[PDB]
This record gives C-alpha cells, structure tokens and sequence, in this order.
C-alpha cells in the first residue's frame, strides 16, 4: 500500500536518517512496496539468520550434524552472549549454537557457528553462492557492528536482503526440515519485542530477526501474516540517527503499525 511508504518517509525525516524497507510476497517473490531497496545498510544481528541458513545447507549436504556438540573456553566468549556464557562446562550442539544466535543474538553462538564453515568469506561465498551477490559479512563479532558511514563490510541492501531471506524459507535451496528449522527459530525471537512484534494483533504469524549496533544502526527482518501463517517478508534498516534506542523501536513499530493496517 503507497500510504505505508508514507509512514517510512516520515521515520526517516523523525530519526534524521535513511530507512531502508521492502515488503515482498512470499509465494510469488515478488516486490509488494519498496523504499531505498538498492542502498546499501549495516547487517548487525540480521546476518544470524544467513549464517543458520549457511549451517543448515551443510546439514542437508551431509558436512555438518545439528547435534554435533561444540565445546569452547571463556577466552570465545565476546560481549552479549547469554546462552553461551552458561554453557561452558557442558558445551553446546550446532543446533542449541543456531537457537542461540537467532533467538537470543548470541554473540559467541556466531562466532561458533562462523568457526564451523570457515568464517566471514565462507558466509559471503555462501551468499555469493546462492545467487545474492549484494550481502556480505567481513568481520567477526562485535566488530561487525561498527556501522561506519559508507563502509560496504558487513552490509547488504533491503531488497537482497528480502529475496535470500525468501530463499531461505521457501526454495528448493534447503530441504523442507532445515526451511521448517529455521522459520521455527525465527518465530522463536525474543529480543525483537519492541519491533514489529509490538504492532502484531492476537493471532497473526511471525517469525524474525532484529538487529542493532553502533551509530543508529537498527534492522529487523521477518516473515509474518494473519491467521498464524507467514504470508509476506518484510525487511527494515536504517542507519545514522541519534535518536535514541527507544525512539529508533518506535519508529519501526509505528511502521509494522502502519503495514498491518494497511495490510
Ligand atoms: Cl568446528
């Protein structure tokens, strides 16, 4: 709906910064809305869900077992890990290392999980790879999170971002099992409350990842519909403000607001 598009224009100009957004059919692929779909905004914790997908596609390939159990000392463990900083003694499986990363952005569960298919180049070469020539992870965490203006590493564009997304849920890409997996650890978030998940009526469906790192760098990425099944992606970035937290959660809520109303 062009009166979404509206409500987008109007968080940019209330966070003086670009915002980035797509909202896509899920069956057809095709792009319903779009502003700033080709520009280039910050991953931050959005790129977890590419990274399970790049696990889940070596699963599928036989190289890697999601109960494989990893073990790892205090020395990996980075700032906002609260799965991984419990688990030191027991160690945790590919599978609770991917639960982790999604649901909660587990920062040393990336990292982990990055370990196991070689690092930041095997992620973009796994991008790369299933046709998304955009996207791509170049640091390791927390430094991907440094949003520097202009800087092209550990960034992708709203539109990329939605169509691998897309892929990842529905192609022929992973098997039904790992496309079933990873929505069902998306719809497992729990740090996006504050995000589109704050404008959801009772009822409707969604599965995400938020993410947020430094100098405004805020995103969120979802599959979501009414009657509790995915029937659209919706993709949000911006990058820049200084507004704050709280404002910059507001302003993509009232955006989720403004698509489920318009929906
Ligand atoms: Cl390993």
């Amino acid at each position: 709906h062009p009166e979404t598009l509206v409500k987008v224009k109007d968080a940019e100009d209330q966070l003086g910064a670009r915002v980035g957004y797509i909202e896509l059919d899920l069956n057809s692929g095709k792009i319903l809305e779009s502003f700033r779909p080709e520009e280039r905004f910050p991953l931050t914790s959005t790129f977890k869900v590419l990274l399970c997908g790049a696990v889940l596609s070596r699963v599928d390939a036989g190289q890697e077992q999601l109960g494989r159990r990893i073990h790892y000392s205090q020395n990996d463990l980075v700032e906002y890990s609260p799965v991984t900083e419990k688990h030191l003694t027991d160690g945790m499986t590919v599978r609770e290392l991917c639960s982790a990363a999604i649901t909660m952005s587990d920062n040393t569960a990336a990292n982990l999980l990055l370990t196991t298919i070689g690092g930041p180049k095997e992620l973009t070469a796994f991008l790369h790879n299933m046709g998304d020539h955009v996207t791509r992870l170049d640091r390791w965490e927390p430094e991907l999170n440094e949003a520097i203006p202009n800087d092209e590493r550990d960034t992708t564009m709203p539109a990329a971002m939605a169509t691998t997304l897309r892929k990842l849920l529905t192609g022929e890409l992973l098997t039904l099992a790992s496309r079933q997996q990873l929505i069902d650890w998306m719809e497992a978030d729990k740090v996006a409350g504050p995000l589109l998940r704050s404008a959801l009526p009772a009822g409707w469906f969604i599965a995400d990842k938020s993410g947020a790192g430094e100098r405004g760098s805020r995103g969120i990425i979802a599959a979501l519909g009414p009657d509790g099944k995915p029937s659209r992606i919706v993709v949000i970035y911006t990058t820049g403000s200084q507004a704050t937290m709280d404002e910059r959660n507001r302003q993509i809520a009232e955006i989720g607001a403004s698509l489920i109303k318009h929906w």
